């Protein structure tokens, strides 16, 4: 896999954001995770977490997996990095997302994320509290 440039347009919530990619606005959905919706427990916290990471970032990158790059809603499906730190992994490590939506063929970072979730679970963080 490889990282490609993008710039932030707008934070949306814990696991979605609007980025400019190859010069075009698109909404991205984070691969392999599920944050609570804003109206759910920890939703506001997940939103804030992702917003801070992307807004503070000097460099945002998107990394597609090997499979589908757009979902049925037209959202880009990627791993998204802020100054080299993967947001998908960071949310999970903090107990602000569950590993979820693991579809065959777009699952390159599955085991990395599951290891993060185990450690969040051990620490009884947030969702796991
Ligand atoms: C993360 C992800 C979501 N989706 C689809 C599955 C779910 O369909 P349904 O809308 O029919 O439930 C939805 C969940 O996204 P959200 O968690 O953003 O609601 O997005 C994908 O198809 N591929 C993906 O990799
Ligand atoms: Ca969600």
């Amino acid at each position: 896999l490889h990282k490609e440039p993008a710039t932030l347009i707008k934070a949306i919530d814990g696991d979605t954001l609007k980025l400019m990619y190859k010069g075009q606005p698109m909404t991205f959905r984070l691969l392999l995770v599920d944050t609570p919706e804003f109206n759910e427990k920890y939703g506001p916290e997940a939103s804030a977490f992702t917003k801070k990471m992307v807004e503070n970032a000097k460099k945002i990158e998107v990394e597609f997996d090997k499979g589908q790059r757009t979902d049925k809603y037209g959202r880009g499906l990627a791993y998204i990095y802020a100054d080299g730190k993967m947001i998908n992994e960071a949310l999970v490590r903090q107990g602000l997302a569950k590993v979820a939506y693991v579809y065959k063929g777009n699952n390159t970072h599955e085991q990395l994320l599951r290891k993060a979730e185990a450690q969040a679970k051990k620490e009884k963080l947030n969702i796991w509290s």
